[PDB]
């Protein structure tokens, strides 16, 4: 009954493999497989671990001398991997989420084409720029892709695989794209890995085109292509502290010798409130993180990267409830052997989730510099100042129409609108500031108001002629 | 008579350049304004004007700093209600209504 | 300061366990609230705070006994207008806003 | 033990410098007074579970009814006495003077009823009771004013006055604008005002000890035939009708049997923790109605003993520009735990009927009621047994707003519910019928026009009518 | 102190060496012993003892605190 009514399940996929695209047939059964010898490890399935003050080292060590020499010539052995999978449909947008207006209007992907093109045309260098794109995003980037050519990067892009969803009540398939763990398995598929080892690179940098924090640095990378003194290093992991802002996700402990990835949905009943702080564990996933390839061919070649079976549920919309089998990125750090990770100013660390994020990012309090952008003093103090725009503020294209102009906030700590509210021209936004709306009415502040520590309620309505 | 509409030299007051259009403004103002006393009470700074060309305010209204008027802008808060202007806000040929108080911290 | 915020602990008193994180979370309270009589009718039932984050009262705003806050919490009634929260209602991270009159018996 | 023998000799001496400005005639009562507070609070300084009442100390009433009636002659009555607790003003209901005089129907005061009560006794038994009304310095001017009215009448009228002590201080625990130290203040002023000694001599035996709110409490020749002539032998002393428990008076007084004897327990000298066992979970059916038979000769007795124990009621008060304040009060009914042989009787809701509001006031003179000499009772053709419930809101609250809103007290006969909040009129001939609500919001008003029949419905609005 | 006016109340806090030797309570506490004087606010509750502080214990200290959103303006210590 363990593997006899799964030895009926694998006998469906037949049925399915049967209707092959003639030619598109040998990279189907490449998943479909790969994915039956992942649904025989989900049905099988410490504590001891105190995580060491020796592993985990800060920015600011790594950071004081310093800068590479020569020539560099380090860059050359680096190769930029931004993860492309994600819809933006959270947001209110048609297909992929790099392809949304974040400045001027440059859009996701363009700021780290800009990030790169400054890299190559100031170091005379040649940094390549791989994209991780699912089956939702892969058809539309390769179009908005020709208005990169003459552009100083090369761009190449692969496709995660395309695995069967699974019901939680019938355990039948009738598609899904296999979390973010599946960079692995698909990019020694692809041939991609070959390729770069193979042109004299050695190091992957694997971030979100989320996170627009997600630079390149150098102190980092001169700590890797030629490292201070010891051996390594196999796999980096960009570390944060924690904000109540993100209480949950999972943090980095040392568990019986090498560094392990430990996930909230993993542990035992009697220890989800051990976990979170008492912060002995001021220990976050930015989910940015180096790599090395010459190590991934190896580990790839034996399969030695086992990773957690991530099981996601979801019925929506109108189907049943049904499971989707994932990995993550992080989830391997256990099978690459001396790995060690780095704490990170959450300057690092600026994912753009919402449209409120957007808000942040495309203001004031940023100044863009080709591609990166950083908080740009003068701004009092080091602190992100909070946004929680309404819900009347979600899709993009309302969130535009809201703000005929993207208001002053230099010197804003926290702003929260909900309902109808919808903003002027040269508009400052100082201190704290509260404008709600409730149900109906609508409240228009007009062009270049200066709300400073002010709370904004009632009905006004400003008409033209 | 006492908005930058009007320039004063030496005891004479008479409307200075640049406003580019002969045109002397016409405003209204409510029966909230009428005692002086409530009438400087209530706007926090005089405005600007220089481009305004029709001004009319009935009902509890209130003018912050800087509020820069130009072009015709009516502002009607029916009774009961008031209409606070933001500080520095710069209407153009708008009409206002409806009601908001704005308050501190 | 009278809140579970702090711990009284031989007549001086300390930010006490276990707020997750040692920062003071800033609260704001309304016109109607600055007068010290009028800062207990408004209350009496001190509420949970050792998750507040941020809270913001303005209007006519009373409460019940053992109300909770966590997060954000953020109550706005407008001029003319009363809300009075339930006893030992649980207010994470939410805006409240309009009229609640609450009446007996 | 070294600070309170200070501290309390300090308030002696303190109340010594208030004696000295007595009028010439008022330190008679007025040393008397300090001296029981002296007492009182020499009490306060100082300061189970094994409460568990028996199934034959509180007797159904129905067992008693069926014994039943003294057949002679009877003229049992005259060695019966009825006080009438009056202390207690009228302001709760929004009124001037002593709450024992408020309108309740065609239109008879409250005490109007009793003393018509207490007639129609005497006249069809050709006896005298007399009834003796139990006032404080707040309602004793202003009802004795009226009691030329009761002449012509069959009922010989008594009162007294019940003590009236200093204010304590909450921190300062010194004296300070006085107050009357509760019901429980009978037993000592009693004796006191001389009429109990005069009573005992004329050969009567038992008070009645009742309100002036309570329209229920009448005298009854049942519980009498229980107490003169009382079966076995047995011969007690204290009875106190008693009652079963409603979710209305959930935190009220119950009767238990504390080593040996019944006593009184009342919310306030409970353990924080068991408040939750104590009124409900019930297990406790038993509720104190405040409706008392005392036996004068063990009075007598006990006062002359200084017996008479009762716990001390403490209440924080302060109104209104006043500061802080302890009121010392005494129960009545906590003295049952020192008299003897003592019995509480288990009566009818019938007999417990008060009237603390303006609500309660419309219910009572509705056409629910029936007036019948004196007495009022529920009437057929109210079909089902239940009282109506009625919640009348803070515009009602005032007794002169709520006789204005109705031009006519509405029919009720059907009623189960009504609850009405804020401006709300009513027109002549309303007929209300099983549960009705009207509720209209912060400044709007309802008129419910002339004639209407509210059959169980909610109604919620602003409309006003008009008229020429 | 007498107020005048601008065309023709207390000292604040400052006057306290002024008035500590008004009341002569100054030759007072010195005469038995006492070294120190920790001055702070009534408002201030956190204002406590510090025996870590006591360790340190120069001719006069002030206690002070980085600068937040929070306190727009006030008094600055500088050399």
């Amino acid at each position: 009954i363990r593997q006899e009514l799964e030895l009926s399940v694998k006998k469906e996929l037949e049925k399915i493999l049967t209707t092959a695209s003639s030619h598109e047939f040998e990279h189907t059964k490449k998943d479909l497989d790969g994915f039956r010898k992942l649904f025989h490890r989900f049905l099988q399935e410490g504590k001891i671990q105190r995580p060491p003050e020796d592993s985990i080292q800060p920015y600011e060590k790594i950071k004081a001398r310093g800068l590479p020499d020569n020539i560099s010539s380090v860059l050359n052995k680096l190769v930029v991997v931004k993860l492309n999978g994600g819809l933006g449909t959270s947001m209110g947008c048609k297909g992929p989420k790099s392809l949304i207006g974040v400045r001027n209007e440059n859009t996701f992907l363009d700021l780290t084409v800009q990030q790169i093109e400054h890299l190559n045309k100031t170091y005379n260098t040649d940094v390549p720029l791989v994209l991780m794109n699912s089956f939702n995003t892969d058809e539309d980037t390769k179009k908005i892709l020709q208005k990169y050519n003459h552009c100083r990067v090369k761009i190449y892009t692969f496709n995660q695989s395309r695995y069967p969803r699974i019901n939680k009540e019938s355990l039948l398939p009738v598609w899904y794209p296999p979390g973010h763990g599946d960079i692995y398995a698909s990019f020694y598929n692809s041939g991609l890995l070959d390729t770069f080892i193979g042109e004299g690179k050695e190091y992957i940098f694997v971030s979100n085109i989320d996170n627009l924090g997600a630079t390149v640095d150098l102190y980092i990378l001169n700590h890797l292509m030629n490292p201070p003194n010891g051996k390594r290093c196999e796999f980096v992991m960009e570390v944060t502290n924690k904000t109540r802002a993100d209480v949950k996700g999972g943090t980095l402990t040392q568990y019986e010798g090498k560094l392990r990835l430990v996930e909230i949905a993993q542990v035992p009943k009697a220890h989800v409130d051990e976990f979170k702080s008492v912060s002995k564990f001021k220990i976050f996933n930015t989910n940015n993180l180096w790599i090395s390839l010459a190590a991934v061919k190896r580990l790839q070649e034996q399969n030695a990267i086992d990773m957690e079976i991530i099981v996601n549920a979801k019925t929506l919309d109108g189907g049943l409830n049904v499971i989707q089998l994932e990995t993550a990125v992080g989830a391997a750090i256990k099978s690459f052997e001396n790995s060690l990770g780095i704490n990170v100013p959450r300057s690092r660390f600026l994912p753009v989730k919402t449209t409120s994020d957007l808000l942040l990012v495309m203001s004031n309090l940023y100044s863009l510099n080709a591609g990166s952008l950083t908080m740009s003093e003068k701004r009092e103090f080091p602190t992100v100042p909070l946004v929680k725009l309404g819900s009347s503020f979600t899709k993009v294209q309302d969130y535009l129409r809201r703000f005929e102009s993207i208001p002053d906030m230099l010197e804003l700590d926290h702003l929260t609108v909900s309902g109808d509210v919808t903003f002027g021209k040269n508009v400052s936004l100082k201190g704290t500031v509260i404008i709600i709306a409730n149900h109906g009415d609508r409240i228009d502040i007009p062009p270049g108001a200066v709300l400073e520590n002010k709370i904004v309620s009632g009905n006004l309505r400003i008409l033209d002629h």
